[PDB]
């Protein structure tokens, strides 16, 4: 019923105590899916499930809808997170009560990100600036109902703390009434167990629960440990090179070296662990196995926003909510001050020719298979076509390969070529024109307010990469489909707001993009004929948007 | 249930007009398929049917399943069923075993059906019991249970039955009506005018009880042409030309054959005859559509089943004719066309007959040799020659284009992929350098087992295996062609049971039984996949200089 | 529950004179403990007490079974509990938390205890929050609670909670009953007249509150002795004498026992005091038959004599049980008195020799002096402490002694009793790696190693119970006091390495002592070896023999 005294009862007994944490899935077939997956978890038996707080909203009625039908229709015992600087104190207000119909007595007290337009910072007039505002509200309006979690830094955060002040911040949080902390993920044991001991030092007694991501796969492994700025040991990274681009390989060495990691934590006395799922049930399986802690795989291995978005894993689960990371001095300090379209193209080939590693809509540094097909994307971008995402053709390399290969050895791999960009309104009813004239190009475009048009008549999932692999079944990382696309437009239109807010409310940066995101198509285009590495490009050859040196 | 007869339902559908069908389900092969198949009889109910049949597994080998079946159906799901029944494959004590747990089931409807007679006869054990012909299932359901079950029998408009001999045939069918019959089924058929001047026929011999004709939707080309040429059943001319334009894309195949179907059930309704009866072959698709083309309406993923190598978790999977019987013809028949093999140099013959098309069946072919065997048929043959009797085969295939007369399938604008693979009977003796060998070449996966044996495979996790597949515009990777475990298990019972029904055309003391009883009870059932599907002949080439001794040995 | 006060409950037994009185468990050691203590609480409870009381556990860690067992007991078996807290182990937060659970739990009554405070007074953040005494806590209580909780303090007849001087004590427990105490409990005593003296004397103090006598039952001769001498307890020589031609019988201790306790009661009762509260140590028998004995009433004896931390891990009754508070005795002062200003190891090896030969009566790590059974292998007990390896814990084999031996002896008569050898030791990380090797070349040597902080290590494939003294008596089963087990070893692990920095921290925080008994603490391996074959008197010994602990004169950093 309270964490507290289940993480007690775990520090006295040194019984099995875990948890796992779900986030809400992006698509409505994977909501009924998660809650499938959440029943079927259940029967491993963690203390309790943790459901994650959309960044802002959209997705807050969606958190509660699940914590109401995980709490009070499938007896799931829920700790809801809840933010508070990114909403005002009506949407908070709103969300206890909620929490509070469903029988939830367990809230996870999160700050969640400031807005970076600060002219429209309501929470923060609303005393809502810190994470111990949300504490201190909870318990004058709720009294003892809730049991309250915070969150806790063993690695540091990404506002500007040395360490000292960061732990007297904790301790504030703590002793507005918060009963434990809840670390972000760490692969470096000893700088945990070095930060509990500190933790203790300066006073703070409250249980700490540590958040561990079991590996489910290389990619998602390293982006997210780099997004929350996570030492992985150089003994990991040695161990998983031979196979990184192997997944069951990966999973496999993972769940040893995660075991191996929650036994030195379960030997230092803390007894409860916090399972991040990703919304996958098999890595944290894999891991509570090692641990002889036991008392449906078809979406095993999730890719960004190009695998099935059936799945509950779908989507860029690199942090907890939508949006652009760092300062908006930083960010203005990465991606310069653009008065025009030129400014934005030269930017985005900086990124393909490696002189920077991150654009607003890039996961990951610019990738090998690029190389070959580096100059006719730097020609898009010169042109004014803003490319975001983008793979060559493949027929039939070795599984092996350096550039193009996955999965096991002795297997053939497959990529259809694709493009995905950004165009102005102006020149995408030629585009349309030329695809249209090429039937064996599926496309899908869409603007940030209009409907989505496409060529597809059925429209079901399109395979845009597939491995063949001795004993096995057709294996298909990436798809091309309606509502992964839609999915990421909202997204993608979203991230490109949020680099406008990263300039001032009159700014010729922020009106261009402001303007930009409102007007300009985005564009995804496959080419089904994977023996054709360049068809896409000699179609986009004569298009260029004029005015790219016009300033608003 | 509900003392509800299948006749009055049919007396009203004749009266109304109203719109009224039933589909017919078989027991599935694997337990996933049976699962599946109960969520599908589910689905389909809501089209509204007015009931469902339950095939019954030829022998009562699957009667334990079939009622099990009737059971969840009548007695959880709340389905009307019709229960199939067969006699002469059985005795009194499994009779009345399925008739009892019918009732129990609240089922009120049988089907009664004889079977197909044991090809032996020395063990006929139901004609010992009275139970030589349908007529006698008839009259004892009816002095078992009186008026408890409505009762229908087999109808058949192009002959069939065992003879096609004629109006002897209606004599039989009025004998089985009058033991207390209370509708016919027919015989699956696609000749409407021919079904038309039949029923003409069976009321001119004083039958007048319901007939329900038996409609089978075109879900595949293959197993529409499959389907037909076992029962003996002629397509029109005008079907077939339709057809020809598109047979290998099965997306086209279905949808002309919902019109030629839902024409031809147009035909039947004008002509007063009300109730539709159809063969779903445990599909939902084609059956769908023919109702909507009828306006009779109020997980398509198996959509497309490709024989025993579709995937086994489908209610569909498996090589569905004759109601699992075995072997078509007379023991006669079979002598004739197959021989009587003294040796297996006469087997190896029989088969490289098929393979050069001068025969059209062996007994474990469903149909008869394909084009893609064109290209590697001296291969074949020779295999034969040395003793390695080989079942089915492909060649690799490394990315034909959709439209390839031979390789080809599906839409247009595609490529399309086949891992090779060999499948054979071997003898016991020459197995042990086989398994030796194919373990040394690492990217060859292996099943192989002997009738009353253990698996033996180098597959770790042993999950399905794809060897056909298709890459088409806009879609998801298609895989109609799949080897795995269950699968092959599933095919090794079937293939060895129709080795006994061969050997059992012959007599008892005879070389020929001996010689094929010695083979099934001995020799191993291989399956060999080259992963490597840009290798076309490193399986032949594995299989090179390997041969079984004493093939001229007579017993 | 149910409004009922403690207070009410006494005026009513001082007023009818019927049989009334309590009972007192403390939180077990083991899981199965707890388990167990919950049937023994149902079934005692139909001999028809007016509530139970469930201990505080000295600091914390198991505050939360405390809490666990009293909503156990009060919300789910209805059975009416007192919950003892203490405050200057704590803080504010965690004696809020205690009390909200109680409230939650139904409980309506709280025992308002100091605790100990902490050795390292700079490190005592419960006086800071103004929880100094018990009388802070009653304070406390009555302030959030107002009425809703009756509160207890705790008396001493016989002047036993820090200081003795008997007037200061009483002024300060009227301070404490003035506050706002219904009612007293007196810590266990064994000298009635002395008892009665000490009500005298409270009453004459102008406090009228009702007392409480702690009668603690006579379950084993050793329990007895320890118990009482720990809280500095007079015992009368009329029991001395009665017990001595028994005392290594505890069936017979018992039974005599029962009757010198139920006089005792007697002689109360008939002073006027009504209530009877039993310290029943999770034990059923003793009470019960004390109980018989008044006329008070209206296997499960498979643990009835426990043996310490030697004992079945799965009683209720396991572990050594000599005070409530999981630490050593005596002022900071007083420690640096008995235990020297050890500089160095060698300082240590020879307080253990003094301990060895009779000349001090307790170490950080003794229950009580020196065993007569050890009289005969003393000097390889002592030769090992001088090499560094030093030892907490031992006994001799012993093959077929008669029951009546008079060092070996114990139990009833025409017995046979048996011990395999074992050693317990303190060693140096450097040392232990080499111990390891040797114990593994001998297979039958059971071994059991830990570190304060590290895993366990032992060559017990299964790792169940290992019985190490049994005896052999006419008509009966095998009896088993004396068990090395995994749980049993690391519930003394933990306590071990708890003593040694409790004992670290009666020295200043820089010290030469303190440093050095850290260092140790923190990377000396415990060490338990148990020679299976009790034919072999000398093979542990020799086995260790040529081991040597380097830098025993060296003096910390
Ligand atoms: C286990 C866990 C779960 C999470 N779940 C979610 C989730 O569901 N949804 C989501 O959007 N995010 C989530 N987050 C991310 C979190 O919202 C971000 O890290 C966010 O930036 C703030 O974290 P916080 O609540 O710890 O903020 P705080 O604890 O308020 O700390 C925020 C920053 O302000 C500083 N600070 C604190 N107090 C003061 C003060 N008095 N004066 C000045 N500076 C101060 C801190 O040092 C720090 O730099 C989660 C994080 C963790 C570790
Ligand atoms: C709608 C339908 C459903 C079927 N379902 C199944 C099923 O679920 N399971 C299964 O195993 N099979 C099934 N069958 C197949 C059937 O069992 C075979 O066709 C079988 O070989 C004949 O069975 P029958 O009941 O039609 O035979 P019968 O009507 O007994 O005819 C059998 C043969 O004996 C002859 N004959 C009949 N009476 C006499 C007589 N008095 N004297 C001499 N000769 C006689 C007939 O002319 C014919 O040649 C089905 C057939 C149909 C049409
Ligand atoms: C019946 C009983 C039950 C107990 N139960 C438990 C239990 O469950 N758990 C546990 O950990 N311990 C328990 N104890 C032990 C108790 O916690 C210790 O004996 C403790 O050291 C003193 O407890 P106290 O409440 O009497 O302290 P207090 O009455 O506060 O006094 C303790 C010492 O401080 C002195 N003192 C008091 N007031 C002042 C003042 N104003 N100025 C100066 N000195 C002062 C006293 O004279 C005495 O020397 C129990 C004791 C008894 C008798
Ligand atoms: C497409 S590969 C990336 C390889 C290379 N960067 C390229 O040129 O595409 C990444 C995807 O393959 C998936 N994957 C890797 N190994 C796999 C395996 N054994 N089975 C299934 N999916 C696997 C991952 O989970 C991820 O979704
Ligand atoms: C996650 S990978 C997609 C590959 C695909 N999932 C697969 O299975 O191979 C992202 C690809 O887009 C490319 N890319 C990233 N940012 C890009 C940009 N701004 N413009 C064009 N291509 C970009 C990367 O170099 C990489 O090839
Ligand atoms: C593998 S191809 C035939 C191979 C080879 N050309 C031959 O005929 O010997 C036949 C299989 O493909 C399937 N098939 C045909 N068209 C299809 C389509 N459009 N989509 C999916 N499966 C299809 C059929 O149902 C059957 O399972
Ligand atoms: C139903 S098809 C199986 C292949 C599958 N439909 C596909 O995807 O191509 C049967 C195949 O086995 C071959 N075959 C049939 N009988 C054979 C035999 N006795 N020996 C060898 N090959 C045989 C046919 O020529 C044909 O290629
Ligand atoms: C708890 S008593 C008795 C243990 C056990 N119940 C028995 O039957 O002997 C512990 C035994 O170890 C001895 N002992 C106590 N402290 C010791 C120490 N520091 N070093 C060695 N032996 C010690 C005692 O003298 C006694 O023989
Ligand atoms: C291990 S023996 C040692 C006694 C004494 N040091 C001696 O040997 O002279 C003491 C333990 O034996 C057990 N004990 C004594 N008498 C017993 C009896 N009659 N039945 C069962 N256990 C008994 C109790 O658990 C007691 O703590
Ligand atoms: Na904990």
């Amino acid at each position: 019923m309270h964490i507290r005294d289940m993480l007690a009862e775990a520090e006295r007994t040194g019984e099995p105590s875990f948890s796992f944490e779900y986030f809400p899935p992006k698509t409505a077939q994977g909501v009924q899916n998660l809650y499938d997956r959440m029943e079927r978890m259940y029967n491993y038996g963690p203390k309790f499930i943790d459901i994650t707080w959309g960044a802002g909203g959209r997705v807050a009625e969606l958190t509660c809808e699940m914590v109401v039908q995980a709490q009070a229709y499938l007896g799931l015992e829920t700790c809801m997170h809840l933010t508070c600087t990114d909403m005002g104190v009506e949407r908070i207000n709103d969300a206890l009560r909620k929490a509070y119909k469903a029988g939830c007595t367990n809230i996870l007290a999160l700050r969640g990100d400031p807005p970076r337009d600060k002219e429209k910072w309501e929470a923060a007039k609303d005393g809502f600036r810190y994470a111990k505002d949300l504490v201190a509200h909870i318990r004058k309006e709720y009294g003892d109902h809730f049991d309250i979690g915070v969150a806790g830094y063993p690695e540091g955060c990404d506002d500007n703390k040395d360490e000292d002040l960061l732990l007297d911040h904790l301790k504030e949080k703590v002793d507005m009434g918060a009963g434990f902390i809840v670390t972000q993920m760490f692969y470096d044991v000893d700088n945990f167990l070095r930060w509990v001991k500190k933790v203790r030092e300066r006073g703070i007694s409250v249980p700490i629960v540590p958040g561990i991501m079991p590996i489910a796969t290389y990619a998602s492994f390293l982006r997210r440990a780099n997004h929350m700025k996570c030492k992985i040991p150089e003994e990991w990274m040695a161990k998983l090179e031979p196979v990184k681009n192997d997944d069951v390989a990966v999973r496999e060495i993972g769940k040893t070296l995660v075991a191996d990691m929650c036994r030195k934590i379960l030997d230092a006395g803390i007894r409860h662990l916090h399972f991040y799922t990703m919304n996958l049930a098999q890595a944290t399986r894999m891991v509570l196995e090692e641990l002889n802690w036991l008392p449906q795989d078809w979406d095993e291995f999730p890719n960004g926003r190009w695998g099935d978005s059936r799945s509950p894993a779908f989507g860029e689960l690199d942090a907890y909510g939508v949006g652009l990371t760092g300062s908006n001095e930083q960010n203005r300090e990465r991606w310069g001050e653009p008065k025009c379209i030129r400014d934005i193209a030269n930017l985005f080939i900086r990124y393909l020719r490696k002189e920077i590693d991150y654009l607003p809509w890039s996961e990951a540094p610019v990738a090998d298979e690029a190389d070959l097909i580096k100059d006719e994307l730097i020609d898009l971008n010169r042109r004014g076509l803003i490319t975001v995402n983008s793979q060559p053709a493949v027929n039939g390399a070795k599984s092996n390969h350096p550039v193009h290969g996955w999965g096991p050895s002795n297997g053939y791999v497959y990529q259809k070529a694709y493009l995905e960009f950004f165009v102005s309104p102006e020149l995408y009813p030629e585009i349309k024109r030329r695809i249209e004239s090429h039937p064996d190009l599926t496309y899908h475009a869409v603007t940030k307010s209009g409907n989505l048009e496409t060529n597809a008549q059925s429209d079901g999932p399109n395979a845009v990469t597939w491995g063949v692999f001795p004993g096995k079944e057709i294996v298909q990382p990436t798809i091309v489909e309606r509502i992964s696309f839609l999915a990421w437009k909202d997204e993608a239109y979203h991230l490109g707001m949020e680099w406008a807010r990263c300039y001032d409310a009159g700014s010729p940066s922020r009106v261009l993009l402001e303007e930009m995101m409102n007007t300009w198509w985005l564009v995804n285009i496959v080419n089904n004929d994977f023996h054709q590495g360049n068809t896409l490009f000699e179609i986009l050859k004569g298009l260029e948007v004029t005015d790219l040196d016009k300033v608003p």
